[PDB]
């Protein structure tokens, strides 16, 4: 379940007087090599079949989560993005 970038979370926990589900939080584990983490360029990730490039920070490490507000939940309400950098053995 859930590819890279993309993570189909729901939001209906609560109640006021309508749909309380603005902004889907897509948390995907980002497999990132040591050279990739060192240089901090872009990494091409496949979100629901869409080829996009996400910019990774230079000197990023294992367990570092890249929070990008608005780029996550696609569609009508822009949601939060969480890419938890998982360093590949090199």
């Amino acid at each position: 379940m859930l590819p890279l970038l993309f993570t189909p979370v729901t939001k209906g926990s609560g109640g006021s007087g309508g749909s309380g589900g603005s902004g889907r939080d897509l948390r995907a584990e980002l497999p990132l090599t040591l050279e990739e983490a060192f240089h901090g360029g872009e990494r091409v990730v496949e979100v629901a079949g869409r080829r996009v490039s996400v910019r990774i920070p230079p000197g990023v490490r294992e367990g570092s989560v890249i929070r990008v507000p608005g780029m996550g939940g696609q569609g009508n309400p822009p949601g939060d993005l969480l890419l938890v950098v998982r360093l590949l053995p090199h």
